[PDB]
């Protein structure tokens, strides 16, 4: 049940969500973050949710997604929420400002999010130096089973994509447990282009021969993170690059341009990309599409609405072996993260399987 989850999502994040508008308030959620002003996170990760997977152990299968802690600043904070991995970014190589505010609306009624924040970044130097600073700290976490992701974004005005990316790659990569190369922003005019068949090989061959050439050490594994609104054609031709390359991972999926019937929000109809509630069973669809595509063979983390130990579940049993959230987070507050881990443990046990690494894809062997 726990007293302080009801506490955050009946009463104190709806009364500081009436009184912030949402930018605000997502600069002082990365702010007490990095300060360590977060409940007493008072769930111990179980041994049945230890995943072992793209070379590392993850000490619970439950991640923040990119998008709130773009520039690095919040990371050790973020574990002390209980999150079993971290994700930073997208970071673009020349530091840049985004889109102008207001970028980012709220959908209380649909329990969802629009942004168009448009890569706002500190940029690759800025966060190069911030990692730094902890480096050694987060070797000693990833040994611990807590690794750390970097979401590789490309600048509004850079004539060459596929160096942005290079760029990236080797500037952040040595500091990095995995590199996510985030083609489907739905902010930034024709990045989710590179989601094409040829543009894709030829991008990923670029990053993946980069990657090549960093020291051991410091050789991340590389994801490639899709859009929802792909067509049947566009997941074909991922699958196949992705097997043809040997790209080590997906993230499914980034937020949708899509507007499911339904939506109740005032501000539905707000240009950018979805997220939360709305956006669920979009992204649980596309994780089971790309299992099946490419046989299982290739580790998916699954994100889009997931607030509970049954969404996870869901997007696990669907082929994932990982599950990130956000919008929740902004929603019922840090207890989240607890709430979904119990929940989940408890669903495993009642659906009979030994740990998180039985479920994984469940559903495609029914
Ligand atoms: C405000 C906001 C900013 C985001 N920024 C990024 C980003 O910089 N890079 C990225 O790959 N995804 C970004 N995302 C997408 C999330 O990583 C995630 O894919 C998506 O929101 C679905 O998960 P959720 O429903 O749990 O929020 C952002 C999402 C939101 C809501
Ligand atoms: C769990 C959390 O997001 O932050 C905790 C540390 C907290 C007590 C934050 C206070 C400020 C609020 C009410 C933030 C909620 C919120 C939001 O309301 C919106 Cl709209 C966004 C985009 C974000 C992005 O992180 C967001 O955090
Ligand atoms: O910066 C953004 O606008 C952004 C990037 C991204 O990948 N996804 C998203 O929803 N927003």
């Amino acid at each position: 049940a726990t007293g302080d989850e009801r506490f955050y999502a009946e009463h104190l994040m709806p009364t500081l969500q009436g009184l912030l508008d949402p930018e605000s308030a997502h600069r002082l959620a990365v702010r007490f973050t990095s300060l360590g002003l977060l409940p007493r996170a008072r769930f111990q990760d179980s041994d049945m949710l230890e995943v072992r997977v793209l070379g590392h152990k993850f000490r619970n299968p439950v991640g923040i997604a990119a998008g709130f802690d773009k520039h690095g600043e919040a990371v050790d904070g973020l574990y002390k929420m209980g999150f079993g991995f971290v994700e930073i970014g997208s970071v673009t190589p020349k530091p840049q400002e985004g889109n102008p505010r207001p970028r980012v609306f709220r959908l209380p009624e649909d329990q969802a999010v629009i942004n168009r924040y448009g890569f706002n970044s500190h940029g690759l130097s800025v966060v190069e130096h911030r990692l730094r600073a902890r480096q050694q700290k987060q070797a000693k976490l990833t040994e611990d089973g807590l690794p750390l992701g970097v979401n590789l974004g490309k600048n509004k005005t850079s004539v060459d994509a596929a160096e942005d990316y290079a760029e990236g790659v080797r500037v952040l990569g040595p500091l990095a447990d995995y590199l996510v190369v985030n083609v489907s922003s739905p902010n930034t005019a024709g990045l989710r282009s590179l989601q094409g068949k040829a543009e894709l090989r030829r991008l990923l061959t670029k990053v993946l021969q980069e990657r090549d050439g960093l020291r051991r050490v410091h050789r991340p594994a590389v994801l490639v993170k899709i859009a929802p609104d792909l067509t049947s054609q566009d997941k074909e031709d991922i699958a196949s690059v992705v097997k043809e390359l040997g790209i080590d991972g997906l993230i499914v999926t980034n937020t949708t341009v899509s507007r499911p019937a339904g939506l109740q929000g005032a501000l539905r109809s707000e240009t950018g990309g979805l997220s939360g509630k709305p956006l669920r069973d979009l992204s649980t669809q596309t994780i089971r599409e790309m299992y099946a595509l490419t046989q299982g063979r290739v580790p998916i983390i699954g994100v889009g609405g997931v607030s509970s130990g049954q969404d996870a579940l869901e997007k696990i049993r669907a082929g994932a072996s990982l599950v990130q959230l956000y919008t929740a987070l902004t929603f019922w507050g840090p207890p989240v993260v607890g709430k979904v881990k119990r929940e989940l443990e408890a669903l495993l046990k009642e659906q009979g399987f030994g740990g998180v690494t039985d479920a994984i894809g469940a559903d495609h062997r029914r």
